[PDB]
């Protein structure tokens, strides 16, 4: 099976994990602390904190900004459901805005309109743009719009470690950046994530919330347990020095897809993602024409040893985010991407031959 | 250093972890699913779900029972701060009740008084007793009290996997049992925990909440979190579980050695001992020093003599975090005494009787000077 992802954890990392299990510290220790330093340097950001997963990162960012009951956060329609769920979990309302059909990211003009029209009843406090599939497109615009309207910005950069727009590393534009180390997301720790910020007060607050309010040890506030193990930290920091080369490889494979898929684009059978400068290419998602039954395409591809899937969900389609605004607005772009999107294998373990294999299979399936 | 704990992960488990990292599934997989089955069978409970840590287990239990803003949960004064924090984090108010001096667990008579006097304004929905340090004492009383008053019961069994009272395995008495696999807590996965229940509806709800509301196409049934445990952490846990009864048995032998060796210090009035009842899993062995000793100086002196020692747990009422009216109107002299004067001594399955003797020798010397 040509799989969507297959992260290869360096052998030296596996040996370090074994050493830690045998005779080392299991809870967050030197490996996590070094990983945080190294992430901060990689991103050019003042502070990083590693946490249990990327959902935990978003959760902590919301809590640290005192976003909760009575409040609202704008989210894109097209994303993994965690983005909207976590807003609701803190007691805030997820306010959905449609995405761009090209970038698959929150549409800046529709974002502006939403903010312009907002008059409650909840207090609108933040935007949570998603840099979907590693696409940094609109990062700087989101920052500008947030500043223009007095909003916080939490980047849901789950899929975007190593992406960048116009000199800005994704995750670093505003109050918080949130990353995932899930196995589909290029750098993995099995489960893991990170919160980054340039604001030391926000850093200190997340560090308290991550571990029971602990600062001898004093308990300064109520908190949670979102600590990452020391051995998970060891895995992550072993992979980080490889990430740029993995992204470069992914960009080369994306160009191969672009070249080889052109015949299908020309006859209107699918559209391609736009793998802009700075895209980290965590996912390569095409969009099938409406006349294809996507579930049947996925099944046929599986039978030809190609793993494929939808790329993400449409929040407005799920029936979970029922703020009035979301009932009033329409989300054709996110709905199209949710219904017709098709992610194809793209990861650093593949070569050009593997890309051609995938395109051959997809061409065959769409012919029949 | 004779340390408070030092869990030995079996080499075969380390090899299995390496195999998973090299060529296996990293996210919750066959190892977690088998661990859940094996935990359920160990406890004699219908359902188990492994989660990121023991705090996550409590969190999911609260959420599954729809405990939140406008609600109240009773917690013991003496516990790790997570017990009370997690109540507050869901928007409920932690209502503190004192522990008893013998067991260090929530005092049933004071619990009854609190419930009887409760008249709001919040809706009192649950008790969250702690089976502190592996002590099952009062488990069945808590069950009976919750049933008498129409309350849910969430056992904070962080430190009590394998403990039992009068035939009831800790974690299995009522709606939910919550366990921690932190490295201090005998069975470890580095970080980890579990939620158990006999109620299939509660199981199904926690499973949704653990993973984004996902139900297997995947459907999103409700808003949720990510509290999944990795498959490799699950592999560690299920490798250790078959050893846990042997480890507890060894810990109860070591406790009996402490009991014998510390009798002179008890008889002369310098400390009091824990009561290691039938069914105690002996996760922690906490003594209480006489008031004339400065406990922080005792810890520092023991450190200089290669003995790790610490306070056992916190007093919630001391922390200034749980400010419901009720908590201001009560004193908590028992939890205060345990917080201020309690001293945990090394007790884990890697020690032998000679090591216990070493610890007692050191403590005797420190308390003489
Ligand atoms: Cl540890
Ligand atoms: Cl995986």
């Amino acid at each position: 099976m040509i799989k969507l992802s297959q992260p290869q954890i360096p052998e030296f990392a596996i040996e370090k994990v074994a050493d830690i299990l045998r005779g080392g510290q299991l809870v967050h220790g030197d490996e996590c602390n070094l990983f945080e330093q190294e992430l901060a340097e990689y991103l050019g950001v003042k502070h990083a904190l590693v946490v249990s997963n990327g959902t935990a990162a978003l959760h902590l960012a919301l809590l640290a900004l005192n976003i909760g009951p009575g409040d609202a956060v704008i989210v894109p329609d097209f994303t993994f459901t965690a983005t909207a769920n976590i807003v609701e979990m803190v007691g805030a309302k997820a306010i959905i805005v449609d995405v761009d059909k090209t970038s698959y990211n929150l549409d800046p003009q529709k974002l502006q309109a939403c903010i312009n029209e907002w008059q409650g009843p909840e207090t609108l406090k933040a935007i949570m743009p998603v840099l979907e599939f590693g696409n940094p497109t609109h990062l700087n615009a989101y920052r500008d719009i947030a500043k223009q309207h007095g909003l916080f910005m939490i980047e849901d950069a789950a899929c975007a470690l190593g992406a960048s727009e116009q000199g800005t590393m994704v995750g670093t534009a505003a109050e918080f950046g949130c990353f995932s180390f899930h196995p589909r997301k290029t750098l993995t720790t099995g489960e893991g994530g990170a919160v980054v910020t340039n604001d030391t007060e926000l850093y200190n607050k997340v560090a308290l919330l991550r571990s029971h309010g602990m600062q001898g040890v004093v308990f300064k506030c109520v908190g949670l347990n979102y600590r990452l193990t020391n051995f998970q930290g060891a895995i992550g920091r072993a992979i980080l020095p490889e990430l740029n080369q993995w992204i470069a490889k992914r960009r080369e494979l994306a160009n191969q897809y672009r070249e080889l898929l052109a015949p299908l684009v020309e006859v209107g059978k699918l559209t391609l993602p736009s793998i802009v400068e700075g895209h980290s290419v965590q996912t390569y998602m095409t969009v099938l024409a409406d006349n294809f039954e996507r579930s049947d395409v996925i099944e046929a591809l599986r039978s030809k040893q190609v793993e494929s899937n939808l790329g993400a969900q449409s929040m407005s389609s799920l029936g979970l985010f029922n703020h009035k605004y979301n009932t009033e607005q329409q989300y054709p772009e996110g709905t199209r991407l949710y219904t017709h999107g098709l992610a194809l294998p793209l990861h650093e373990g593949m070569n050009a031959e593997d890309v051609a294999t995938v395109v051959s299979a997809l061409t065959e399936v769409l012919e029949h």
